[PDB]
């Protein structure tokens, strides 16, 4: 299809279109991409993904066209510590896209080790909500939790200093223009604050014709849940001049 | 999700979506779903059917919500002979459903023979365009070309006269307010020509809560191209009262 839109303003336990990757499942109307414990408190090591089911045409070769496209979705992070891991990412990439091997903690569950800072070995773009930054285990990152668009690298192409809310909801925008090919990110706390950060990306040279989006989220020895609340998403093939 | 909408304003051959099943497939930009020649001239007995791979949450029992869906299409129907058949469908219908063995030609690719009239057998809805009337062996259809509201059985519950016009586009608008109950239909061609067909039905009570909607085709011993030109579709579960 041309236009592909969908969404789930709560997450109900009969799911049909949903990949689950890792430990991601749904908890009490919500996604809850990383473990958590009878008791619901989040856990050390795990990685846990979630994918729509339909592929989406990003861009059609034949008719040069590329697609707009909004994905509007809110998350909150809850850790008994206040050094909360890892953190969790909106990501578009090939459809058969799969947790990486060792992809765990600051990685993401985005990309494996040896050539997560190597441009030319991967196909993904994913907005990162970084809360994790020691530098040395995560030496790629600035030294404050941020907000970050990642093209083919862990190593953020663009950060926007963010601050990291415990239990708290933080709604978010992530808009692409293929008219000035700038990818949009808006993300506000209810009591209005707000954070903002773009960047230019022609998504023709980065990924195939054909997509799958979804979110992903991981902890290492640090840990908080990542839960997904509710998710939108809209997308549809246009003509540039 | 509770919400899905996509649209096809033409089909390119690059699909991913679409589950093809019999001699459905894609040619020249739109669906075909009867087998045609080398000469994309239409031959008897084929049957075929397309499904949109993401299922629709038609209704929730947890929550008493159904969904208002709306579908919007245009197919053309071409034979040389004077009696082209068998008819083409769109349909609703449980998630894991195949073509039926036997449920060629009148059957029109949706009901197996031993049951074809048999309501408590069968859990399918659809609008049939229906073109081949011969009283000896569609027994079940009034004598004339007609379109239909079928619910469980071939015989429909309601038809109205309606004229094949060889090579001519067809617009149709199916859509279903969960208030009223009503499945209403309306389809056009060019030049104005109008035909209007309503019915009153409880979705709940004949389908599962997840479905796949999608388009059926058959033709018997007298045959004609059946082609899906365009397709648009959209769904939102709303309360009802
Ligand atoms: C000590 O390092 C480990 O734990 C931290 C915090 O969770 C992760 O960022 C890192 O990738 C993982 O290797
Ligand atoms: C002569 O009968 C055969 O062909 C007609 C026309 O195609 C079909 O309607 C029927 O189901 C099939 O058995
Ligand atoms: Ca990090
Ligand atoms: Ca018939
Ligand atoms: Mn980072
Ligand atoms: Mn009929």
């Amino acid at each position: 299809q041309d236009s592909l839109s969908f969404g789930f303003p709560t997450f109900p336990s009969d799911q049909k279109n949903l990949i689950f990757q890792g430990d991601a499942q749904i908890k009490n109307n919500a996604v809850q991409l990383t473990k958590t414990d009878s008791n619901g408190n989040p856990v050390a090591s795990t990685v846990g993904r979630i994918l729509f089911s339909a592929q989406v045409h990003l861009w059609e070769k034949s008719s040069s066209r590329v697609a707009n496209f909004q994905s509007q979705f809110s998350f909150s992070l809850k850790s008994p510590l206040s050094n909360g891991a890892d953190g969790i990412a909106f990501f578009i990439a090939p459809p058969d896209t799969t947790i990486p091997s060792g992809s765990g903690g600051g990685l993401l569950g985005l990309f494996a080790p040896g050539t997560a800072q190597n441009t030319s070995a991967n196909q993904v773009i994913a907005v990162e909500f970084d809360t994790f930054y020691a530098q040395d285990s995560n030496t790629w990152d600035p030294n404050y939790p941020h907000i970050g668009i990642d093209v083919n690298s862990i190593r953020s192409v663009k950060t926007v200093k963010w601050d990291r809310r415990d239990g708290q909801s933080l709604n978010v925008l992530v808009t692409f223009n293929p008219s000035t090919r700038n990818l949009d990110v808006v993300a506000t706390y209810s009591d209005g604050t707000r954070y903002e950060v773009s960047y230019e990306v022609d998504v023709r040279s980065v990924l195939p014709e054909w997509v799958r989006v979804g979110f992903s989220a991981a902890s290492g020895e640090q840990y908080q849940t990542h839960t997904l609340e509710s998710w939108s998403f809209t997308s549809t093939l246009l003509y540039t001049a």
